[PDB]
């Protein structure tokens, strides 16, 4: 790689906070408003009134000053498993939720509307279950579920409450202000799992449509609708795109076998599966842009026995890259990665500068995400990523040993993942700002740090700066929102224990804009081989820029070219595998699967029985190639019926 | 209350380790042998072949000096789920479970019979997936669960292992070296839950026999065999006394409602229930002799709604004293206790001398257990006890304030839970050992420790001793097994981290033996008033000893007289309350159910109608009360035959 202490000396802002009690919490309210909300929360069982007494202090100016205003709040207190209840970014809506000291027949909110500089006073007519819950169409649609299971919504922003359902055991909002929620009748919910119904309103609490019997449970992604019903005993999945008004069975090739939902949009859908016999190990299917029929596209998928994590993340820096973690023949966990949304995976390559090369399934890279913090494993966080630092990937990695296991390293990706480089040693907390600018991390450990590992350039250049005399316990890091932002939130404590928060600018280290020479152009990977394909992503064809080497200016500019996206000839990448597909390990092609073989492609779409006939490929959701390879198949119905629907 | 460092830095034994990763564990191996093992663990998931290597001290001088015989294991790592497998206290027996670090088609074992001086090493022909597990009757016999859900035993203490039974999804061992497990057919047995086979083996393997089908979950408990029946779908509780030949339905007072059994013994058993509707409360019922007859205990009763944790504790330093946590009607968390193995319950005296005295919940002793875990708190262990140690008890303990609820104290009570005093600030890992003679503590905190509090007078007086200039992180505290140990093992690291364990022996603080001069003598409490059952524990009265205030000396007599037990009078809190009758509370005397009044109280015993006509009291299992208060009841057959048994 190859001054910088006076520039953030004289920007580092220090806050002492005196007599603070439980766990402390910090959040940026907004995008450059100065406004930093600090709150004392207890641990408290949610069945139980206790006494006690939550602190709250309001910066207006980026974290120099903090105003004690605990007053507002007086006699009550904040659990918490609730927190602070923001709303959308650019909304100014804020709620805080919170129990009397002295128990009530009610719980207390506190509403602001204008990023927590003035609040208003509402007592709650109910105890509430869950956190409140915004409609994404309308801030001023609030939900809630109380202790009694009744459900709860305002039109009017948490100022006037109305009860419109007594049995809810879950609710969650849906599109155009649209609730759906399960009810039951006999007991509890935990009783009536599998005889659930689940129900639908369009006037926020008018009128009611019951879309379904016999529910285990349900769930929202994308433009997907989902729900495990039961037919006795057996349990299968059901999905609906019209929100409810019809469903259909997915179809998986080759009983009593458990679910699960790994992301989706408004193209396709992840399906993991796990392997009969609970083995610890699945596999994960991909769905068509309706969501029914489903192909294989990753085995030996690895989960938790006990919650059912998975590594699976979706890297928000490329478009259609997919990272997580399965086990080989010989039993060592890969890290696999795929760059064309789940059409064909790869071994993630070993990391350059660091030659380990003894035993080969030794020194292979592995990222560690929700699988590897289940398995109690040292990760303080998950692979990091922001969709304005386009190639940007941060994570916590391992070598094929059990040393390095218990001590993971930072690594860093420059091109969505497809090369990596140990950047720090041992696990960090690591944030992403600037839209990639800054890149700040902090050790995680026992002992006190008072060290702020950042980076200007992407990541691929670090510098260290104390930011005070007096190392304090880790507890937050807190960023600033917004694309342009350079202002950071540290707090933590020393040894009765004092809190204080540190507010770093980096205004006097990003002081000279960024011209065109600091920028190097950079084209995305592609799994098929050649120029002719080379930066094409489900058929599009993107430049993308990434700052040199010790770069130290302030980007203002995005890091896609905005050029005009090319299209390209359709290859193998641009398709998944058919109904009754699979690539296998390291290959390209698709091939039947050998149970299969002799056998007719069978399934079943809404209410009807369909015969499948491919070459064994499916066009990928959302690719946008043309011309080129253009594999055929072919959807012809048949005479049966089938029943492919467990509700009504 | 009212020198004593040279007694303990003349024996305080440091010993520095060098080069050790992953967890450390540390265990005393027999009755003064002083053999001391240390063994490194690693956290990696069962299904995945690691490369690793586990390091392995003895010591044989009582931790003074410690030899490496890591190379006793070499290639080998131990999981940190498995630890190590020590068999009955003076069997000798020690068994180290362990995986090859290239993986292999087998573990590996090392099994020792000599306090864990010499180990042989044995291949297994399985991986296993549970620890060794040694049968009661005798420790040569073994046996183990693998990965393949295979069921291994071996009659020659590991050495030989045979399989007898492959589809196994739970085992256990029982008395007289009987077997019991669970097997089923399709798919897995997350699959089969409900329609499991319980099975049964006196032969170590060779003879078989189903004892029960629609099989949900089993356990042991006292003398008794518990098992979870599935009807359809509702699921029911059954009983055996005899291993497993004839069962019988638990009748309770009072559908689709979640069973849990909470103790059971030789003479009865706690089970409770969940309210109808998952509020987060339950009722406790006890049984009689033979475990089929329940009746109203406990009301109220907290559990966590994930998982079912409760605050029950069985103070084993009292006969008939037991400790939970239950909801009061003001939604406050109270504890409460019984004297007389759960015939009437009493909330917890507040301590003296701390006149907290605002609000009449506040100021209430709540004693932190498993729910109190469960719930996040702040809480290092449960309550401690020995039956050596008669009626010691230490625990930690909060006012009802929130602030109080995150930094819980420790409390002491030297009369079985009657009384109790804040002796410590703060949460502490505390042991017992001597017999009551000695009691040390240990802070819970960020900060590296120095300091141990010990107790030479049951709790009364306290005194800090800093055994070391360089402070360590604190992470285990181990006692010798013994009556009359006084040695202690205290271990941690500095920052590359350095473990260092330390050996404190309080022969020199103990010298002189106590005289009769310094014990006094107490009786227990009897919730009866008036001296005539002054004492009486379930119908028999022993006089007890306790040291004096600020006594140092060596106790070698136990606490108990050993004079002889007189028989006391019957009177309320001998009985228990009968089928369909409850003592309210604060009360003493029970009353029929409300929901029961004007109904004939009918229940099936062993496939017969039963009539149950009563004055509401029914004789403690155990109590051995004669004279006094003689509350008649009468059982009648009836016609009707019924059906009390789902299993065949
Ligand atoms: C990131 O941090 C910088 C601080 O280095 C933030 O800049 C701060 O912006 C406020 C806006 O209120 C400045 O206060 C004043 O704004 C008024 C607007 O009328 C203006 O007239 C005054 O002259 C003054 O600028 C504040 O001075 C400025 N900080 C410093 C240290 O000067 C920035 O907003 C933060 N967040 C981002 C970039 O989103
Ligand atoms: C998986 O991550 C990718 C990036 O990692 C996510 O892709 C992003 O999806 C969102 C919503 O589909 C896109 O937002 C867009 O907002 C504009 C605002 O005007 C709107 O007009 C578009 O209709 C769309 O909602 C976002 O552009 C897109 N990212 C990129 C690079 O294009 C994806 O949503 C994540 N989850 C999946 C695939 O389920
Ligand atoms: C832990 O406590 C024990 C007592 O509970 C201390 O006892 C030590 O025991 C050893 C024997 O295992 C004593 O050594 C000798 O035994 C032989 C017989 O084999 C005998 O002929 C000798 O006369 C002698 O008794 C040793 O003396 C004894 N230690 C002391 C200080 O007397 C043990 O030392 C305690 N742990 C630590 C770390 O001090
Ligand atoms: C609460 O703790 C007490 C501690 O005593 C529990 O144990 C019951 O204790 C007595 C005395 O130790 C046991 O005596 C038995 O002695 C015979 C021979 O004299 C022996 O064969 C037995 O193996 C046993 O040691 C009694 O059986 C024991 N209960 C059990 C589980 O065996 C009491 O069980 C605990 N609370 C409950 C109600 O579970
Ligand atoms: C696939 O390639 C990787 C290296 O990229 C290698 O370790 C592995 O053995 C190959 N597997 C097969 C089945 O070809
Ligand atoms: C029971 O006694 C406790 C104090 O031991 C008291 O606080 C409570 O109000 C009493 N309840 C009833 C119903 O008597």
């Amino acid at each position: 790689c190859g001054d910088f202490i006076a520039k953030l000396t004289n920007n580092t802002h220090q806050h002492v906070f005196d007599d603070l009690s439980g766990s402390v919490s910090l959040s940026w309210v907004g995008d450059s408003t100065g406004v930093i909300l600090v709150l004392t929360t207890f641990q408290v069982p949610l069945v139980i009134v206790s006494f006690g007494q939550s602190k709250l202090y309001r910066s207006e100016d980026y974290g120099k000053n903090f105003k004690d205003i605990t007053n507002l709040i007086n006699n009550t207190f904040i659990r918490t498993e609730f927190g602070m209840a923001i709303g959308p970014e650019n909304s100014g809506k804020v709620i805080l939720t919170a129990e009397v000291s002295g128990g009530s027949r009610g719980g207390r909110v506190f509403r602001s509307s204008d990023f927590a500089k003035n609040f208003v006073q509402t007592d709650l007519p109910f105890h509430p279950l869950t956190q409140m819950m915004y409609s994404p169409q309308n801030s001023d649609y609030l939900l809630a579920l109380s202790t009694e299971n009744g459900l709860w919504v305002s039109k009017n922003f948490g100022e006037k409450w109305e009860e419109i359902h007594k049995a809810v055991c879950l609710a969650k909002w849906g599109p155009n202000n649209i609730i759906f929620f399960t009810t039951h009748v006999n007991g509890s919910c935990k009783a009536d799992l599998g005889a659930l119904e689940l129900w639908r309103t369009s006037d926020l609490g008018k009128t009611f449509k019951t879309i379904g019997v016999k529910i285990y449970s349900f769930g929202l992604g994308g433009r997907f609708l989902f729900a495990s019903v039961m037919a006795d005993t057996t349990r299968r999945i059901h999905v609906s795109t019209d929100q409810g008004d019809t469903w259909s069975m997915a179809q998986l090739p080759s009983q009593e076998q458990f679910y699960s939902i790994l992301a989706a949009n408004e193209d396709m859908v992840f399906m993991h599966v796990d392997e009969p016999g609970d083995t610890g190990f699945g596999t994960i299917f991909t769905s068509d842009d309706r969501g029914i029929v489903y192909s294989k596209s990753l085995d030996r998928h690895l989960y938790t026995t006990t919650g059912g994590e998975t590594d699976f993340t979706n890297v928000t820096s490329l478009r259609g890259v997919y990272i997580t973690s399965t086990l080989s023949e010989d039993n060592s966990i890969q890290s696999m990665i795929t760059f064309d949304q789940g059409g064909r995976w790869e071994h993630l390559r070993k990391p350059e500068n660091s030659k380990c090369d003894k035993n080969k399934n030794e020194c292979s890279l592995h990222i560690h995400a929700s699988y590897s913090i289940s398995q109690k494993l040292n990760v303080p966080m998950a692979p990091l990523s922001e969709p304005n630092a386009v190639g940007i990937v941060i994570a916590h990695g391992s070598v094929g040993d059990a040393i390095s296991v218990m001590v993971p390293d930072v690594y860093i990706s420059d091109d969505g993942g497809y090369s990596w480089a140990k950047m720090l040693e041992g696990p960090h907390y690591y944030t992403i700002l600037d839209s990639g600018g800054i890149i700040v991390a902090i050790e995680h450990s026992n002992r006190p740090i008072n060290v702020i590992k950042f980076s200007t350039d992407e990541g691929q250049c670090w510098q260290s700066y104390v930011f005070t005399q007096e190392p304090i316990y880790f507890t937050g890091l807190a960023s600033e929102p917004g694309a342009r932002s350079m202002n950071i939130s540290i707090w933590g404590f020393t040894e009765t224990r004092q809190w204080v928060s540190y507010t770093v600018d980096f205004k006097d280290i990003l002081e000279r804009n960024c011209e065109e020479d600091d920028y190097t152009t950079w084209l995305a990977h592609s799994t098929d081989p050649g120029d002719y394909k080379d930066g094409c992503i489900l058929g599009y064809k993107e430049q993308f820029l990434r700052l040199r080497k010790s770069s130290v200016c302030q980007n203002g500019r995005d890091y896609v070219v905005a050029k005009q996206p090319s299209v390209c000839p359709c290859s193998l990448e641009d398709f998944l595998c058919d109904f009754g597909y699979f690539r296998p390990e390291n290959a390209s092609e698709c091939v039947e699967q050998p149970e299969l073989k002799g056998h007719e492609l069978e399934f079943c779409l809404y209410g009807k029985e369909e015969h499948l006939t491919t070459n064994g490929y499916r066009k990928i959701p959302g690719d946008k190639c043309q011309g080129g390879m253009n594999p055929a198949r072919e959807v012809k119905d048949l005479k049966k019926k089938c029943t492919s629907n467990f509700l009504n």
